[PDB]
C-alpha cells in the first residue's frame, strides 16, 4: 500500500511502499524512510522506548505514539475534522493531503 | 497507478486502478468507474466527441477536455494553486485530496 | 495479487489483478478474463452451480471444482508434484509455468 | 514489478520488488536481495565490475553478463528453448520456473 487513509494505523513493523521505497513504524520507534538500503529521511526517535505505532488522524495530524500511548512525534498539522491521506508517493517525497473536496460517492463497506 | 496528481493527465484510453477498480478515460469521451465488467459511475459525455483527456489541474479542478481543448466537464473544485491529488481509492470511492499540508522534502526529478 | 501459488485457492468472488485486466472465478461458476468491461476468455461453465473453486494443484493442473468437489473444468497439465505458478501477465496472458528450476531458499514464514 | 520474464533484462540500478523486498542489479555489479535496508542474498560479484546486466534467458538460464559480455554468475538451469519467468515472491523466495505448459492464448501488443 502506498497510502495511510485518516483513521488508520501502522502497528510496530508494518509500513508503506512504493517501488525501491519503504516508509516504516520501526519496532524501535523511529519512523524511517527507505530508498533501497539507504535512510533518506526520520522522526529520530530511535531507542526512546519499544513497539511505538504511527497514526494518521481525522483532525489531518499525523502522530508517532509509545506504547503508553503518549505523542513521541507529530507534523503538527491538527485542524479541522475531516478526511485526509498520507501518501508515499512515485517521486520519493511523503505527504499529507486534506481535507476532501469532491467524491464520486461510490464507497463500500 | 491509484493516483492522478495535480499538473498529470489522462489521454484517451489511460486509467487508474486498484484492484477489480478501473476509472477510465474512454476514446468514446465518457470517463467511467467500473467494478470488473460493471460500471457504476460516469460523467455521461459519452458520443458527445472524440478523443478527450482527463486533467486534475494546479488549481484543484477535475475536468474533462474536449479534442479542441474545452472544457465539456468539470468537479467545480477550482480554488487556491497548490498540489493535490485524484484518488481511486481501495473502499472503491473517486475522491480529491488537497492542498498539501505536510511533507519530508525527500522528492526527486 | 497477479499470480495463483500451486497449493492456493480462489474462492468464490476472488480474483488476480493485472492493470486493466481481471481474471475472476464467478458466484456463477464461470471462471472469466475481462479487459476492463469486456470479456476476452472463459470456461464456459456459467449455469452449471453457483459457489465454485478455482485450485492451482502440486501436480500441475489448474481446476474448476464444484461445490461437491467433482472437477468441472481443467487445464490437463498434471503431472509430476512440484511448484508451480498460474499468472495473470502484463501482456493480457494467462500462464502456467512449472516446475521450479532454481531459487535463491530465502522464503520465510 | 515482481517478474522479469525470458527475453528481458535489468541494466544498471533497475530491480523487482514486491512489498518491503527488492531485488536490484546494482551498479556496483552485484545482484542483492534486500529486506528493507537488510541485504539477504547476494551474487557476490561487487567490485568486479561496473554497470552489468541481468538477463533471464529463453533457454530458462539467469545469467549476470559484464560490460563485455562475459557471464559472471549464473543460475545454471540452461535446458530447452522454451517460456520462463524469475519471479520475486511475496514470501521472500526468488524462483525461475518454467517451461510454460498451459495458456489462454490472449496476448496481446
Ligand atoms: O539500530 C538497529 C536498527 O538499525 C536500523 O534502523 C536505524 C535506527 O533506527 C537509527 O540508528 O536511525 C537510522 C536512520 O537514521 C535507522 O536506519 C534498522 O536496520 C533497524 O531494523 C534496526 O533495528
Ligand atoms: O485535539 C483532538 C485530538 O487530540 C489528540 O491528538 C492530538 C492532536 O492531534 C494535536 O493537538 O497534537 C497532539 C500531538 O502533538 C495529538 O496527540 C487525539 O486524541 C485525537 O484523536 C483528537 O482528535
Ligand atoms: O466524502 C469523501 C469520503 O468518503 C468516505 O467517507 C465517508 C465520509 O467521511 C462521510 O460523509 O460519512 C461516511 C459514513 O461514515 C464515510 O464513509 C470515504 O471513502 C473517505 O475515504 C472519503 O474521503
Ligand atoms: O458504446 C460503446 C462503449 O460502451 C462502453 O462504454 C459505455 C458508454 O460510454 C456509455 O453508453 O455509458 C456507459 C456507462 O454508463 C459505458 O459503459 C465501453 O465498452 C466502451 O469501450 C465502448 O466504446
Ligand atoms: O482559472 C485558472 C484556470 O483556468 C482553466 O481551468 C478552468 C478553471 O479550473 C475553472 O474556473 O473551471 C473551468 C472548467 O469549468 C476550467 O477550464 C485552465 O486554463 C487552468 O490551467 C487555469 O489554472
Ligand atoms: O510540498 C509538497 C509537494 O512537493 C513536491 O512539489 C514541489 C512543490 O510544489 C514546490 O515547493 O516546488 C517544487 C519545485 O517546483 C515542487 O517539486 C511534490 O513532491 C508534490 O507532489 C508535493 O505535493
Ligand atoms: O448476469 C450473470 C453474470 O453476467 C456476467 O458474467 C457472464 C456470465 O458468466 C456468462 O453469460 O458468460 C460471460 C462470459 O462469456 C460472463 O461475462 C457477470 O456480470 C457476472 O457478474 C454475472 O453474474
Ligand atoms: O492425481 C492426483 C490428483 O488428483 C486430483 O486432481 C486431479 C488430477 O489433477 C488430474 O488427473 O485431473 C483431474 C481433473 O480432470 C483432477 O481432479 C486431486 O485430488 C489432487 O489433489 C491430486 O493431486
Ligand atoms: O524451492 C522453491 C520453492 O520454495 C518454497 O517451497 C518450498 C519447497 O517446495 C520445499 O523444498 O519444501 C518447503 C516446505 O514444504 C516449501 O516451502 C516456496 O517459496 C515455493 O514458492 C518455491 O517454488
Ligand atoms: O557502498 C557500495 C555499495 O554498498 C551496498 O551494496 C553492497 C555491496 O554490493 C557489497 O559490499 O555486498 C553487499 C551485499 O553482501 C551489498 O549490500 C549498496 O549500498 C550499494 O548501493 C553501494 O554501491
Ligand atoms: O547455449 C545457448 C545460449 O548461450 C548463451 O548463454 C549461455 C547458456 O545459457 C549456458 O550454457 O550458460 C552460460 C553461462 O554460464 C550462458 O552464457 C547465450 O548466448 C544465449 O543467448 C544462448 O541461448
Ligand atoms: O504460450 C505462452 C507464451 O505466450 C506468449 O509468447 C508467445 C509464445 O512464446 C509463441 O507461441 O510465439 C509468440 C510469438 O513469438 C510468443 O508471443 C507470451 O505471453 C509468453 O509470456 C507466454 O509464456
Amino acid at each position: 500500500d502506498n497510502i495511510l487513509y485518516s483513521g488508520e494505523t501502522l502497528s510496530p513493523g508494518e509500513f508503506l511502499n512504493n517501488g525501491r521505497y519503504v516508509f516504516i513504524m520501526q519496532e524501535d520507534c523511529n519512523l524511517v524512510l527507505y530508498d533501497v538500503d539507504k535512510p533518506i529521511w526520520a522522526t529520530n526517535t530511535g531507542g526512546l522506548d519499544r513497539r511505538c505505532h504511527l497514526s494518521m488522524q481525522s483532525d489531518g495530524n499525523l502522530v508517532v505514539y509509545s506504547p503508553r500511548n503518549n505523542p513521541i512525534w507529530a507534523s503538527n498539522t491538527g485542524g479541522e475534522n475531516g478526511n485526509y491521506v498520507c501518501v508515499l508517493q512515485k517521486d520519493r517525497n511523503v505527504v499529507i493531503y486534506g481535507t476532501a473536496r469532491w467524491a464520486t460517492g461510490t464507497n463500500i463497506h
